[PDB]
Order: structure tokens, then sequence, then C-alpha cells
């Protein structure tokens, strides 16, 4: 033991801790000059004891390096799509369609009601709880290595905030440019004759397919977690619900406006809530994501490979 | 202009026009001896004149050498998958969803109705009405080249019949066996000491995957087309039913069963009238195929990708 491992290991604890508590909760328990007070101590003290420096500390997220191309990544788990819906009797019939297709409806039948995020779809590997791989969707089976990018977004974790981490787990969601740090960005690039985006989901876009980190890290980019790829060492919740919820208890941002909706009705005033709440949140939402909650259910009813909306096959039962 | 020249030409025509009444029409104009007396002197001439042996003529359908292996082909359109339904009230939910999402519903909506065969399926490129490849689905973009297996398949015309076939023209269905043939190969194996086939969809898989196109071509197979891939060089007609006539007004075998449907009550009637046949086909069917027959509805209502049947996007209005 020494001093200065002792110093490293306590300030670096603490300012993950403050990092969750600003980013994940939107609670900190102290100023944002107080934060920086001991980044700042963290950041001199590794350089002058460079033996102790570790690649998931919180002073290490940008690469000092820009990058000479993107490598591939074929995903282990495909990354789907969605349907979608343009009204209520639409999203009835859906409704509809799969009360008929279940073995047994409950009652009630609980959706995970969440507001669709308008940025890129991401997924991030934790190997016992440190980021080590980061990706984009592309087509759903193969996208571009972006792990530069992705560490340089502040609420992104570089550590699972757990002492019994999975040995792997896979967080899937969106990175999206909210409102402020848009206009921001916009006034800066007219103010340094630069290229002006014409909308957040564009620059979210154009953040992440900067080759050099340095610049993405001064892009104002936000990760919000909807989903879960590979899970390997731990028993998952067995509702959507419960497994976003155990996200946030172990440090991954998710979106505070999510909720659990009994049946259709309550489905649309959810739907109805988050559409008079547009003009509020401070950030672009195209609509509503819908979810039957139970994991059982989800299996049970499986997915669509890519398909006609116009042709169905109605098969004979045995 | 030779005297065996106009023969073999005379021979040509008169045997594909008899393949045709024999296999699409099932209306033969003459008796299977007098289209074998003709079959075995065109190839007695060809043999004794082999300058002039053609590569489509009706004797050339089995490659005298087994493959060695069997290439790949990437399809140049996807083939796709259907979604499915398990019931009346399933049908009329996917029907209720095409009428609130379709900008201008129609009275009446048009299904053409196809019995769903249970076989492989296949893609069949002619180019200049020749047949010159065919592959497998495989996983809808990437399959394998079984062009000298789908030769062998007297129902499958080695040149279109008409004298102005498209530039190119991708012919999509399904091989499989019907029940006679089936019983047949099963009684050959028993008698011959060979690994029999549990149902009618194995031995034309099975069948399919031979390296040696002598061993298929022994083997009882049947194409029935139920759509187009490629179609260059021609205005395909705008409703699929239409075009499902024009296939087969140009030689390519089309399943008799299928029939237009107005609305969900009529399309239930076809569905019930189909599975009370089932017992009386003489080949297998797992249900009913329903689209939507008018082409510009179904480049309206599009494609839904590989996505769950547990969650949606309702979508916002402009
Ligand atoms: C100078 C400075 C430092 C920190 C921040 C924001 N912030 C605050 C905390 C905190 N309060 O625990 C933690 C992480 C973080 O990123 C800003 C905007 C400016
Ligand atoms: C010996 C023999 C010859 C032909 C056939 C069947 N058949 C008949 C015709 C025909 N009638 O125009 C055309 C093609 C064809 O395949 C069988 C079963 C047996
Ligand atoms: C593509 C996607 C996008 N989104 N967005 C949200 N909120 N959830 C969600 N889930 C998705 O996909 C899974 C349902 C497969
Ligand atoms: C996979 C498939 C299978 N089947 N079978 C029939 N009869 N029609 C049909 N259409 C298909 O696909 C298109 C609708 C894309």
């Amino acid at each position: 033991m020494t001093n200065i491992q002792t110093q490293l290991d306590n300030l670096r604890k603490t300012l993950r801790q403050y990092e969750y508590e600003y980013h994940v909760l939107d609670n900190p328990s102290v100023p944002d000059s107080e934060y920086d007070r001991l980044f700042h101590q963290l950041k001199a003290l590794e350089l002058e004891h460079p033996e102790f420096l570790t690649s998931d500390s919180p002073t290490q997220r940008v690469g000092a390096k820009p990058l000479s191309g993107f490598s591939q990544i074929r995903h282990e788990i495909p990354m789907l799509s969605l349907d979608n819906a343009f009204s209520d009797a639409e999203f009835n019939a859906f409704v509809k369609r799969i009360e008929d297709r279940l073995i047994l409806l409950p009652k009630p039948l609980t959706f995970c009601c969440e507001p669709k995020l308008d940025g890129l779809a991401v997924s991030i590997l934790y190997v016992n709880g440190e980021l080590t791989q980061a990706a984009t969707r592309g087509d759903g089976t193969t996208g571009e290595d972006i792990t530069a990018n992705i560490r340089t977004i502040r609420n992104v974790p570089l550590q699972l905030l757990t002492d019994n981490p999975p040995a792997r787990l896979e967080v899937r969601g969106e990175v999206f440019m909210p409102h402020a740090g848009f206009e921001r960005l916009n006034k800066y690039a007219l103010e340094h004759n630069e290229k002006t985006f014409a909308n957040p989901r564009n620059a979210a876009a154009g953040s992440l397919r900067q080759l050099d980190p340095n610049i993405t890290s001064k892009r104002p980019l936000v990760l919000n977690a909807y989903g879960i790829g590979i899970a390997e060492g731990v028993d998952l919740p067995t509702t959507h619900y419960a497994r976003l919820q155990w996200l946030k208890s172990i440090g991954i941002p998710v979106n505070p406006e999510i909720r659990l909706c009994n049946g259709a009705d309550e489905v649309l005033g959810f739907y109805r809530d988050i559409q008079n709440k547009r003009s509020s949140l401070g950030y672009d939402i195209d609509g509503t994501v819908l979810k039957i909650n139970d994991i059982a259910l989800q299996n049970e009813l499986g997915f669509i490979s890519k398909a006609p909306r116009w042709a169905i096959a109605y098969k004979f039962p045995a």
C-alpha cells in the first residue's frame, strides 16, 4: 500500500459517484466546482505518478490521437428494428392482435412506455464492469467501432457502478444531442465560420462519425439506454421496466419519462401526456415506444423477419 | 437453311408447346407416347448432328456430370419473409390495421388469395427468355446456386413461351413434391434399401441439395411460381393476380387454386374452402397466403424490417 495509490483510488470512486449523481440521478450532492477541484487533482496526481494511471479512470475519456479510420463490428446478437403506428385505431389493432395471438391473455396487459428519442442507435459492451467496446447499429448485423467516441460521452460510465458487475453486459440505447447543446453548437459554428447542423439528429450522427475523439468530446452528446444485448453472469429482471431500473441502479443513464401502463386506454393517455410534454422536454422525440412489459410474453410473441405489411400467411391449426 | 436445322427448330417448338399444355394448362393435346416419340426423335437427331445442339433444348435438362459443390449467389433484390396469423380475429386485426394505415381505403379491398405450399423457396432468372441461373432463398440475402437442379424440374421451362420475353425476369416460387411422387419415392427407397423421407417438404429439400442433377431428375419435383423479383424490359401488370396470369401466359407454372376475394369475410370463405379442400389437393399446404392485390397499395404499405411483435413506435403526426 502507498498513500498515492489510496489517494487515486479514493478520488476515482468519489468522482464516479458524483458523475452518477449528476448525470443519472440529476441530483448532484456537490457543486460543479467541487467536482472539478477533485477532477484536476486526480489528473495532476496521475501525471506526477504515471505507473498508477488506469485506462478507465475518469480523466481518460479522450484519446490524444485522431484515428485513421473506423473498423467494422459484427454484432453477436442482431440489433432489431421497430414496427410503427400513426393512429389510435392502428395502435388498438396492434394490441387486439397480441390479445388474440397470446395463449393466455393476462388481466391486465402491462406495457412499458417510453419516449422515442431522435438520435443514433448504439451498442456498448462492458466486460467485468469495464467499458471495452462500442458500436453503431449500422444495418442491425454489422456496424462501426465508435469506442473512442462513446468514451467521450459524459453520462456514459467507463466502469459500471457495482461491486459485482456481470461477466459481460451489452447496453443498447440512443445517443442524442439536447436542444441547449444543439443551439450552442450552431452558434459556435456560425461564430467560427463552420458547418451548421439542420437538426439535433444530424448533429449527433455527425459528431459520432468524427475520427478525432477530441472533437466528439466538445459535442454535447447524451446516452439514454433502452435495452440489453449480451448479458452473461447475471439473472436479468423478468420485466422490461425492472431491467431498465437495474441498469439505472448500476450507473447507466435511462430516460426519466418511462412509465408502466395497464391496457390500451392508459397507454394512449401516456402517448397524449408525452405529446403535450414535447414542447418542454429539451430534446427531440418522434413518438413513444410501447413494449409488452413481461419478458415471457415478449419471448412467446417473438419477432417478425423482414416482411411485407401487405401480406399474411393464415396458417391452419393442427 | 437446311432441312435438319428446320426439323430441329420444329421439334423443339412442338415439344415446348406440349410441355406447356401438359404441365401448366393440365390439358395435353396429345398422348404421352406422342410427346415421347417426338422427344426421342429430337434427341437422336441432335446427337447425329451435334453442331446444331442448343443448351436450352428440351433434351438438355440433365447435366451428365455430378457437381463438386454449390457456389453462393447474393440476390440482387432480397427475398423477404411472410407475417403469419392463426385465427380469424387475428386476420381481421391485420386487415383493420391496413384499413387505418392506408391514406385512402378503396371499396372494395381486394386480396389475391393463394394456398401456402410446403416446399423450398427459389429464385429463377430468365435472360432474354432463356433460363440462366437459379438459387435457393437461403437467408433472404444469399443462397446457393441450384441451376443444374432446377433445370431438371419438368414443369420449369428452359425458355419462356413468348416471342418478346423481358430483358431479364426473375421468377420466385416454391419447389415441392406432390403426394403421389413422395409415396413412390419412399416405396422405391424401401425396395432399394435407402434413406426414406419423413414428409414431402424434406424430400423436396433433400432432392434440391443433390450435387448430381441425374438424381434430382429422378425426383418428382414441381414448381409453383408466386412472385417476381427482377423485371427489366417489361411493364408488369398493376395487380398481383394479373402478374401471375401473365407468368402463366408466358410458360411459367402457377397454382390453379388462386382467387380474388373482396374484403375480410370473402377471404375467410376462401381460407375455409381451401381448408376443406386440403384432403383432396394431392400436395401439402400449411395455410393460405392473403395479399393486397393492388400493387400501388402494396408499395404504399411497404415492408417491416426484422422487428419484435411485442413492441411498436406510435409516432406523432406533423
Ligand atoms: C467546470 C464544470 C465541472 C462539472 C460540470 C458538470 N458536472 C458536475 C458534477 C457534479 N456537480 O458532481 C459531475 C460531473 C459533471 O460533469 C460542469 C458543467 C462544469
Ligand atoms: C413416356 C412419358 C412421356 C411423357 C410424360 C408426361 N408428359 C406428357 C406430355 C404430353 N402428353 O404432351 C408432355 C410432357 C410430359 O412430361 C410421361 C408421364 C411419360
Ligand atoms: C430500435 C429500438 C429503438 N428503441 N427506442 C426505444 N425507446 N426503445 C427501443 N427499442 C428498440 O428496439 C428493440 C425493441 C428491439
Ligand atoms: C415468402 C413468400 C412465400 N409465399 N408463398 C406464397 N404463396 N406467396 C408467397 N410470398 C412470399 O413472399 C412475398 C410476399 C415477399
